């Protein structure tokens, strides 16, 4: 059950949606929704590496 391969598959229904009925509006902001939720997924990923280089910082400031 991983992560990124279930938002890659709402991503792809939410996709089948828009592509059926491209003139209903909020078919269209699911889709951009969903399409920046993977994105913010990635930058979760380097969020942590961030949070960890600036608790070395801390440490080094003792
Ligand atoms: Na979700």
């Amino acid at each position: 059950d991983d992560g990124t391969q279930t938002l890659q598959g709402e991503l792809t229904l939410a996709l089948d949606k828009l592509a059926k009925n491209p003139s209903n509006p909020q078919l269209l902001a699911e889709y951009q929704s969903k399409l920046s939720e993977y994105t913010l997924y990635r930058n979760a990923q380097s969020n942590t590496v961030k949070v960890i280089k600036d608790v070395d910082a801390a440490i080094l400031e003792h």
